[PDB]
């Protein structure tokens, strides 16, 4: 499912995220949209280091979803990465969140450094009603 902006903004409230760990709405939907363009169903294989990214928030195989073929892997939020290609969010949600709980915080996705960081965020959730 690709979410229409201001749904998704709602969608996220709804799900306890304006200001979970200090991070806003803002900053969520800005992360979802240079992560996906807030599609759920994207993905992104890593030839690298055999590492997979899944979802609107792309969150990584080797660390925190099992799709039992990335080398050495582990489990934080002890989901399927298939979890992860719902089109219902809300297990996405519960893993970004363990992913914040993490020293880094909303620092984790590199995306959100490059096009959140510092940047103007306010606007992905203006009209929205949120």
């Amino acid at each position: 499912k690709v979410f229409e902006r201001c749904e998704l903004a709602r969608t996220l409230k709804r799900l306890g995220m304006d200001g979970y760990r200090g991070i806003s709405l803002a900053n969520w939907m800005c992360l979802a949209k240079w992560e996906s363009g807030y599609n759920t169903r994207a993905t992104n294989y890593n030839a690298g280091d055999r590492s997979t990214d899944y979802g609107i928030f792309q969150i990584n195989s080797r660390y925190w979803c099992n799709d039992g073929k990335t080398p050495g892997a582990v489990n934080a939020c002890h989901l399927a990465c298939s979890a992860l290609l719902q089109d219902n969010i809300a297990d996405a949600v519960a893993c970004a969140k363990r992913v914040v709980r993490d020293p880094q915080g909303i620092r984790a996705w590199v995306a959100w450094r490059n096009r959140c960081q510092n940047r103007d965020v306010r606007q992905y959730v203006q009209g929205c009603g949120v």
